[PDB]
């Protein structure tokens, strides 16, 4: 009887209790939504995070890079909902660059092959999973991915940030598709939060002066964020995915919806 | 028991039933909102239009340019509201422009005095109306006031323009100030809606060209919408404001929603 | 012999041999342009100020905010230059906002009547100046002002930053209305430069807070400027805008060039 | 004895007489300068274009998506302008993307590997020509790349406007190296240009209707344009280009020039 009462919404992207799309799906099911989850190859471990959840949720397997996976999820999808029944939401909450495209090593010796790998699974899997699911959508669904402020260059994150570039781009394409369906395209800005990867990254994982690079961003961005941030709390990011979700934002499409405690719209 | 169940907002901006800021107060209503509205200078008239609301809300009277008003209105609103109580949000959706400074009259022939008052009353009320009643709001609170995206230059909107792109910077400091009380401050973007105003507009109330030009704009706004966008319906940005009101949105301040059907997300 | 070599060139800003306006006059007659300059109330002091140029040029007396000065501007500069003659760039490189509207003071404190004399001053102004010397303009001509990048709030520049915002937006109107005449209308973003005014400011003449936060914004200039940046020198700045009165950019207009050593470009 | 006397120059992406890349070699050679072009795979063809050129110059293969031509660029270049010297410039103007990514075929259709060996060329390739180069050029050395806006969707030009949205994020990166070098990266964004390729797909090489949309997207930059738009001429670009390799825009890297006649400052 919530935000979300009724709706049914696939969400993908968990990996460990501590990912965004965790969060995502917990107040998702909190406030009255049925899922349908997706997960990458660790699969017993996803579903053994899962079971923590609100509720319960099938697991369904999807590799992005996987043209059979996407070729077959609709299909996996309806099964797991019910003939007759479509979504009304989709969260994409998936992306990875190889450590070669990330971090101390210089910007200039990513190699192409690794810088592609990334691309596919951070920008392009938009689209993929858009054309996947778009068939099975109802009219006013809502379709939102997670993003982080490319608009200007930063230390450490070097190709990734070239991948959300890349990703902000193609969710203005997707709006413009997902519109035929009566449906909505848009993406999340969040701050920095202490995932189980950023926290090894700023641990050294990367490197020593990446780590340190991404610890003062963090830093800067609580204090830039006239509302402040806390980079170890999601739940106001994944609130803010649930208000994309619903039917409350009726009138935005293609476009970014910043929860980053407004950190970007402040010099200092 | 809706999107706002227990909130105190107060509204201004209402003239007539076709008013965004009317609309407003009616979602915000009809999702369990207990409302305080101001009025210009037609109260007698604001009183008559306002009866039709789902609810009763006091109407106390704010004229943006006089300071007295504004010096006494936390005052008066307490009063309303009783003693005890604060404010959970606030709807800043008041504008206006002396004809010089919008239509044929050509921008290089608007005088300052018009301009100033146009920016007084469209960007400045914007600081003076935070300024005023941030001392009676609560933590979690929320600023909202209605914009149109001024990134770039366009026939006949002319100065209006000008004080939309001030009031957007405007919206940046008031969120740094609001943010001391705990609370958020942000803009919604709307597509053209055809108020009495923009209707008498298009119907060549400040000339022949201007109102032509005008009338190509809207239709080129559904075209260009992914999800379209219908200028005679004003309840899609109604929702997104009650959005922005809301707790699903905890993390963004000092920024700038768009509710224009995806408008400005596209070339054409 | 230069960039400029030929054209006759306006430039109004100068007060003191550390204002960007005397380097932009210095740069341009170097480059092989003959200009007239106008000084705001304190000519004597202007005139002995600007004899230090490598060469002589008229000054006229231009308070911005004078509807006579404005009126009769054309006719003094024509008479200055020649009749037949005209000029085939104009530099705008005036601002100002009262002390109650930057600094220590509150950003809610800043009367009205302060901050319409500072966009009065600061925007307005550069429409005004557009207005009075496009008449007197040849095909090809260009118009530039100064600006600073005020997308984002920031501490202590308060409404002048309100101000630049509305600058920026003045300028792609001039832009519609130049081109009418074959004219282009750009600014420039500059860094920040250690003029009389800013050195006082940071020195505390604003109070210690605004002097504190203003100093370590010129820190971080330096370090997120790829190319670097030096606030004691602004021939940087004065090269770009004789970048943009040259015949090396032609095809933009309405637009913002940056010269701040590519800071805004860079999170950090 | 021009803008670029005494300047060294590699100029990349000439292939008929209609390339913006073959007009940026002409002014620049009619500013003062030398240069040394690279050509794709049809050498013979070039070499014929380029005899044409105001003056004489080498020519070197360079397919950037050649691991081999990239690792011994720099020193066949040194050969090429003569050991002990190095390059005061740099100009990418190669794109490309499979007809699968653009035109009537469906933006959902496209497969990874065509968008990649877009993205490859388009975008990663300058990241690459920027390291090869970097070695041998100048403090005081600019590095510029072709351009046009994509911070909105638009119907045709699909996944190269997700390329280029890629390039804008690799240009911000690749000035924070090039600063290593006192070397400046900027791009530029230019209006649409009939070159061979592009009258060809107005045609209908790639599809009616994208040949249908492209054309009015044409027709309304000449009047969005405050200064208009000439398609045939070239010209206006490849003088932007020089601005970016001479000295008079000295603080400006990282960022994004746009020659476009201002048609991106105006919604109409
Ligand atoms: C200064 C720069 C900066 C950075 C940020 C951020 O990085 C911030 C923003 C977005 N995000 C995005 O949020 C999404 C989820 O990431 P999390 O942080 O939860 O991390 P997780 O690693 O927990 O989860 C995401 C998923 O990646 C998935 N994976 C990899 N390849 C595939 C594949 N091929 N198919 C299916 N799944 C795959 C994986 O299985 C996992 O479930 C991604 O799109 C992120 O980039 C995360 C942020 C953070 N701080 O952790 C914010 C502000 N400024
Ligand atoms: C291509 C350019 C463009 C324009 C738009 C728009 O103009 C669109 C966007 C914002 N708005 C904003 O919405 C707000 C409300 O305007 P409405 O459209 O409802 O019109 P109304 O005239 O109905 O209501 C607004 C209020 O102005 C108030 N008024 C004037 N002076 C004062 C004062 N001094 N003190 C108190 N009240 C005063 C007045 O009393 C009235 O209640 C304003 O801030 C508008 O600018 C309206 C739009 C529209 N189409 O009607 C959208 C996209 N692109
Ligand atoms: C973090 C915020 C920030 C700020 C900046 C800047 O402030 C930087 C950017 C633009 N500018 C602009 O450059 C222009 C010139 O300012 P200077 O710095 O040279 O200062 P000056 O005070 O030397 O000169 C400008 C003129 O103001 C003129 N004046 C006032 N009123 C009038 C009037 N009514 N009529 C005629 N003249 C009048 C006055 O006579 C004087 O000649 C202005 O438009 C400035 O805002 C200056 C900067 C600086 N650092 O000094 C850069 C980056 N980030
Ligand atoms: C509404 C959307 C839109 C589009 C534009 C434009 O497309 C406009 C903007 C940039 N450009 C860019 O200008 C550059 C040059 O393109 P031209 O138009 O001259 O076309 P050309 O095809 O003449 O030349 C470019 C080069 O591509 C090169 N090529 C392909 N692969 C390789 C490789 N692997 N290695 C080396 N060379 C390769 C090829 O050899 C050729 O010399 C590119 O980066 C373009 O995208 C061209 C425009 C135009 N109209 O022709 C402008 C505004 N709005």
């Amino acid at each position: 009887a919530g935000l979300l009462d009724g709706k049914r919404i696939l969400v993908s992207g968990i990996i460990t209790d501590s990912s965004i799309a965790f969060h995502i799906a917990r107040v998702a099911q909190e406030q009255g939504a049925q899922l349908v989850l997706t997960g990458f190859d660790r699969l017993r471990l996803i579903q053994r995070i899962t079971d923590r959840l609100p509720a319960k949720a099938p697991l369904l397997e999807l590799d992005v890079q996987n043209e059979e996976h996407l070729a077959s999820l609709a299909g996996r999808v309806t099964e797991a909902i019910g003939a007759g029944n479509k979504l009304d939401g989709v969260v994409h909450s998936i992306g990875f660059m190889p450590q070669t495209g990330m971090g101390i090593n210089p910007f200039f010796d990513a190699p192409y092959a690794d810088v592609s790998k990334g691309i596919h699974i951070s920008a392009y899997s938009y689209a993929s999973m858009a054309k996947a699911l778009l068939p099975i959508m109802n009219p006013g669904g809502s379709i939102v991915g997670m993003d982080f402020d490319p608009s200007r260059a930063m230390p450490a994150y070097n190709w990734m940030t070239v991948a959300k570039s890349a990703l902000e781009s193609v969710n203005r394409f997707v709006a413009r598709e997902a519109g035929k369906y009566g449906v909505r395209s848009n993406l999340v800005a969040a701050g920095p939060i202490r995932t189980l990867a950023m926290s090894a990254i700023v641990g050294g994982a990367l490197g020593e002066e990446a780590g340190a690079q991404i610890q003062l961003l963090e830093e800067g961005w609580d204090q830039r964020a006239p509302i402040g941030w806390n980079m170890k709390d999601a739940t106001p990011v994944a609130k803010t995915v649930c208000a994309l979700l619903s039917d409350w934002l009726p009138a935005t499409t293609g476009d970014i919806i910043y929860a980053d405690g407004g950190a970007h719209t402040q010099l200092l």
